[PDB]
C-alpha cells in the first residue's frame, strides 16, 4: 500500500532507533548482539547513582573519599586527587561529561563499597530494566569477555535516563567540566554539531569501533539512536543522523491514554470492595509509520481469578493493541485503589 521507505542501511555492526514517548523500537539491526560497550558502560554507572539519589540513599552534596584504586585508573579521567573528598554531584559530572574512569570508580565504591559489588547492582539493575543482552564486570567498561551490552539494551537504558530527573539529564548536554585545573569538553561531539541533540554518550575501542547513544528532539518528538561499531567519528555522526532523520520524517506519534484514568473494572475475590478500577502506570502513546494509526484497535483483558488483598500498582491484567488482528504494543493494567480482605 502506502508503506514508507525502508530504513537506511548503515555502515555499522548494530543499531536501533527507538521513539522516546512510546519506547517502541522503530528500526533494529543486529539489535541483540552482545558487543563491548566501552564508555557506554558509564550510562549504567551514572543511572544507578541518579536512582540512589532519588531514593535518598545518597545525597548530591555527600563527600566521597577518593581511593587509590579510583586514582589508579587510566584513560579519560576527571583527575580527582587520591585521598581528597569530592562531592557526589561533581563526580557525576565527571562521569557524564568527561567519561571519567576515576570518578566512575570512586562513585561506584561510594555507593556499593567496592567496584565488584557495584557491578552486581549494575546487573540487578539490568534485570530490573529488562535488559536481555547486557552484563557488567566493572563500572568503566574495561574490555572483558563477560562485559557486554547490545544496541537495544542501550536504547532501553538511555530511555530510562532521559526520562529521569531533568536536572540530572541536563548534565548530558553540558559542554564542559572543570576539575583540578583541567577543563575538558563533553566527549559527545554531536552536541556542538546539532542543536536538537541533548545526549548521551560515545564509546570506542579498536575492537568495538566507534559507538554512540544519541537522543534528539524535533517538532515535539524524541528519537533515540544507538549505533555500535562505525568506522570513524565522521561516519558515527553521519550514520546516526541518517537514522534520526528516518525516525522523524517517517513516523508519527499519537497519545491514546494518560496514566491513571480508569479503562475498565475487575472482579476481586475476598475484598471489601467488590471490584477495582484498572488503569495504566503511565501515558500510553503509539509511534508508527504515517497512515498506520488508523489500523489500530485495543483489547483490555483482566485476570479471571485475581484474589485479594490487592495493592495499588499491583499487576492485575494487560492491555493489548492489535494492528489488523496482530498484537503489538502490550502495556500493564494495574489496580489504582488498593483493596482489603474484610
Amino acid at each position: 500500500e502506502s508503506m514508507v521507505p525502508a530504513p537506511p542501511q548503515l555502515a555499522a555492526k548494530s543499531y536501533v532507533l527507538m521513539d522516546g514517548e512510546s519506547g517502541q523500537v522503530l528500526v533494529e539491526n543486529n539489535g541483540d548482539q552482545r558487543l563491548p560497550p566501552a564508555s557506554l558502560t558509564k550510562l549504567m554507572t551514572a543511572y544507578i547513582a541518579t536512582k540512589e539519589i532519588e531514593a535518598g540513599r545518597i545525597g548530591e552534596n555527600d563527600l566521597v573519599t577518593v581511593s587509590e584504586h579510583a586514582w589508579r585508573t587510566g584513560g579519560s579521567r576527571m583527575f580527582i586527587k587520591v585521598g581528597s573528598q569530592v562531592s557526589v554531584s561533581d563526580l557525576l559530572h565527571g562521569i557524564i561529561i568527561q567519561s571519567g574512569n576515576d570518578a566512575s570508580v570512586a562513585l561506584a565504591e561510594h555507593i556499593a563499597g567496592s567496584e565488584d559489588a557495584f557491578a552486581d547492582m549494575m546487573n540487578t539493575t539490568a534485570q530490573k530494566l529488562g535488559l536481555t543482552n547486557s552484563h557488567f564486570m566493572d563500572a568503566t567498561g574495561l574490555p572483558n569477555p563477560d562485559h557486554y551490552s547490545s544496541a537495544r539494551d542501550m536504547a532501553v537504558l538511555a530511555r530510562a535516563i532521559i526520562y529521569g530527573e531533568p536536572s540530572h539529564y541536563a548534565i548530558y548536554a553540558q559542554k564542559e567540566f572543570l576539575w583540578n585545573n583541567i577543563k575538558q569538553p563533553n566527549r559527545n561531539l554531536l552536541l556542538w554539531r546539532d542543536k536538537t541533540v541533548d545526549g548521551l554518550k560515545t564509546g570506542h575501542t579498536d575492537e568495538a569501533g566507534y559507538c554512540l547513544v544519541a537522543s534528539a528532539v524535533r517538532d515535539g518528538q524524541r528519537m533515540i539512536a544507538v549505533v555500535f561499531g562505525t568506522n570513524s567519528e565522521q561516519a558515527r555522526a553521519a550514520e546516526t543522523q541518517k537514522l534520526l532523520t528516518y525516525g522523524f520524517r517517517f513516523f508519527e506519534s499519537r497519545n491514546f491514554y494518560k496514566k491513571g484514568t480508569e479503562l475498565t473494572k475487575g472482579l476481586v475475590w475476598k475484598g471489601s470492595e467488590h471490584e477495582v478500577k484498572a488503569g495504566l502506570a503511565e501515558d500510553l502513546t503509539m509511534t508508527l509509520p504515517r497512515g498506520q494509526m488508523q489500523k489500530l484497535q485495543a483489547s483490555m483483558v483482566l485476570e479471571p481469578q485475581l484474589m485479594a488483598p490487592i495493592q495499588q500498582g499491583q499487576v492485575i491484567g494487560k492491555v493489548e493493541v492489535k494492528l489488523d488482528d496482530k498484537v503489538i504494543r502490550s502495556a500493564d493494567l494495574v489496580a489504582l485503589n488498593a483493596v482489603e480482605e474484610g
